[PDB]
RNA sequence: GGCCGUGUGCCUUGCGCCGGGAAACCACGCAAGGGAUGGUGUCAAAUUCGGCGAAACCUAAGCGCCCGCCCGGGCGUAUGGCAACGCCGAGCCAAGCUUCGCAGCCAUUGCACUCCGGCUGCGAUGAAGGUGUAGAGACUAGACGGCACCCACCUAAGGCAAACGCUAUGGUGAAGGCAUAGUCCAGGGAGUGGCGA
RNA sequence: AAGCCACACAAACCAGACGGCC
């Protein structure tokens, strides 16, 4: 359902078929009509396939992110959303 | 096909020894002998281009000595050879392992910020081992080769055990295959000529 | 020398360590 604000977005239920260096630009791009981009991790191991992290510039672009593309067909999926459940490394270099 | 020798290799034994190893055991240097060297399964591909090294055995150009000197000889000797075989540079290689690609199936609904789930099918890599290295060589298999498993034996670091101790992921079970078993062909048997002393 | 290289080729047989003698 939701979590408790912050940058990056958990994005899960992906396709698991599509590679890793091809789902970043399906992400960098789709995701971008809300603001600023920074960085985008995928992972194709047993425990990270089919889930992608989106890192935002601000906030203003992620809140908008989640609701406006909950539920998104993304590849036959109804790709989910939720807040990342602990600051990415990226930012907390930076607070 | 037999014996008799010679060298080189091999293993065993003894003796030595900066060594690697927890130990067994390997490794190294030598001397002497030939008594012993497990089993099943699986791969058969690359098989190229160069270079170094070499003992016995063959021969004596030059050199030394001798036949007092010439001519001829004679004796010695490889720096000339044949060659068992020790190797190196690059390339290449089946199956099996290392790590990455692509495809499929299985599972996975998973919160990460360094990298990663399994197998089967080709693609490429890395460590072995091989190829290069047969009488010019040509093709077939397999083993003495590569790989996996089993067995006998030694050892017991680790792991287990309160403990006598237990147990291989460690070792030992030769080298040959610089052509092994085969079919074939070059070579000698058995020609002429050249280079060469 | 020993060997090595060319074309030529008759057989058993010997040849993929060397020297003997069968
Ligand atoms: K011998
Ligand atoms: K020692
Ligand atoms: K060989
Ligand atoms: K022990
Ligand atoms: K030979
Ligand atoms: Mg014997
Ligand atoms: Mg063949
Ligand atoms: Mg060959
Ligand atoms: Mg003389
Ligand atoms: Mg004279
Ligand atoms: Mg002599
Ligand atoms: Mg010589
Ligand atoms: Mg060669
Ligand atoms: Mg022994
Ligand atoms: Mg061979
Ligand atoms: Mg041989
Ligand atoms: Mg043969
Ligand atoms: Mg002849």
């Amino acid at each position: 359902p939701e979590t408790r604000p912050n940058h990056t977005i958990y994005i899960n239920n992906l396709n698991e078929k599509i590679k890793k260096d091809e789902l970043k630009k399906s992400l960098h791009a789709i995701f971008s009509r809300f603001g600023q981009i920074l960085d985008i991790l995928v992972s194709r191991s047993l425990k990270m396939r089919g889930q992608a992290f989106v890192i935002f510039k601000e906030v203003s672009s992620a809140t908008n992110a989640l609701r406006s593309m909950q539920g998104f067909p993304f590849y036959d999926k109804p790709m989910r959303i939720q807040y990342a459940k602990t600051d990415s490394d990226i930012i907390a270099k930076m607070k």
